[PDB]
C-alpha cells in the first residue's frame, strides 16, 4: 504493498538505487513506522502491510545526503521529505515519486482505490 | 523496449492515462517515428524496436493539451517536448518520464546498458 | 540572505499569503512570514541571525489550496538543507511539488 | 511581457550566459537572447509585438553543460504554449528539466 517510493536521480540519468528512505507516522512526535532501501529499479516495495498502514499523517524522508555524497556530489538538501494524511476516507495505496538534484527535488504521489 | 514514456498527473494523483505521445526522428525536418498511447498505469511500452530505434535526434510530444482539456481543465502547455540524442556512443534504452501540470512538466530521463 | 517564492503550478500564478516557516536545527523556530502578492517572502532574517547550519523551510501548502477550494495532497511543501543570498523557491501543484535553492 | 529565467539544480545557481529562442507559430522566430549573471532574460519582446498565438521557448541547454565540462541529454529545454506578463522559468538538471509559467 500500500505504500510504494520510486526515486530516480536526475544527475547521472538512473534510477536512485541504495538510497535509504524512513517513514515515520505523527503520534498523539514522528514514530518510526518503516524503513528500506531501494532496489536497482529505484523502487521500494514491502514497506509496510494492508494491516500495519492505518490512518495518520506519515512523513517519508529520503536520505538523499549519504546518497549523493556516495557518489562524490554535493548535497545541499540534507534529505527529502513527504508528509501527508493517509487512508483518512478509507485505505487507498500510495506510490510516492521522487526526482533528486543536487539543490532540488520534485516530489509527486499516486493514490489509487 | 528501448524507448518507454511514463507520464503522471499532479492534479489528479493519478497516472496520465490515454495520452497520446508522437516520437519524431530528426531528417536529413522531423520525421514520424512511432507514436502511442499510455496504458492505464501511464505507461507506454512498444513503441519501437531495437532494429528500428537507430542513432539520432529525437523528439517526444506528449499532447497535454488534449489531455487537460479531456478532464475539464485549461492547459498552458501545447505539448510536452523533450528533445535528446540517442545511441550515439552505441546502443541504449531510454526511459522518459514526465509529470504533468496545468502550467508545468517536469521531465527526466533513464539510460541502461 | 534568506528568500522564499512559492508558484502555483495549476493556476499559473504567484502563490499568494501562503504560510512559510523557517526552522534550525539546535527545530528551533527561526523565522516565518506570509507571502506577498508576487509570491515572495522577504525579511525573513537578517546575516547576524542566519548562521551556518541545518535549516528547514516549511511552506502551509494544505491551507493554500483549502483556499482555493482543492483538496490537496501534502500536509506542506518541507524543505531541508545545511547551509554552508539564498532563494528557496517551491512550485506547487495538488498532489505535487518540486523544490530548488539558488545560491 | 514575456521573461524568461534560467536555474541550475546542479550547483544550486542561476545558468548564466545560456541561449534562448522564441518562436512563433505562422515557426516563425520571434525572439531571442542570452541569460544575464542573475539567469534572467529581460527585453525579449514589446506589448506591441507579443500577440496571442502559440508559442516555443527553446533554451539552449546542451551548450551550457558542455561549457561546464557536463555530458547533458537533451538538446534543448524547449517549452511550448498558447499565449491568451509571463515569466518562463527552467530549472536544468544532466538528465532531467522543469519547466513552468507564471502569468
Ligand atoms: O516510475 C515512475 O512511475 C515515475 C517516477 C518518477 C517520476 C517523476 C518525474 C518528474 C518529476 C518527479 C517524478 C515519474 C514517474
Ligand atoms: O521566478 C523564479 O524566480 C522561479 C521560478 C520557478 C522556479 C522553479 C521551481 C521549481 C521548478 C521549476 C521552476 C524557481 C524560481
Ligand atoms: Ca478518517
Ligand atoms: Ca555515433
Amino acid at each position: 504493498c500500500p505504500l510504494m517510493v520510486k526515486v530516480l536521480d536526475a544527475v547521472r540519468g538512473s534510477p536512485a538505487i541504495n538510497v535509504a528512505v524512513h517513514v515515520f507516522r505523527k503520534a498523539a512526535t514522528w514514530e518510526p513506522f518503516a524503513s528500506g532501501k531501494t532496489s536497482e529499479s529505484g523502487e521500494l516495495h514491502g514497506l509496510t502491510t494492508e494491516e500495519e498502514f492505518v490512518e495518520g499523517i506519515y512523513k517519508v524522508e529520503i536520505d538523499t545526503k549519504s546518497y549523493w555524497k556516495a557518489l562524490g556530489i554535493s548535497p545541499f538538501h540534507e534529505h527529502a521529505e513527504v508528509v501527508f494524511t493517509a487512508n483518512d476516507s478509507g485505505p487507498r495505496r500510495y506510490t510516492i515519486a521522487a526526482l533528486l538534484s543536487p539543490y532540488s527535488y520534485s516530489t509527486t504521489a499516486v493514490v489509487t482505490n
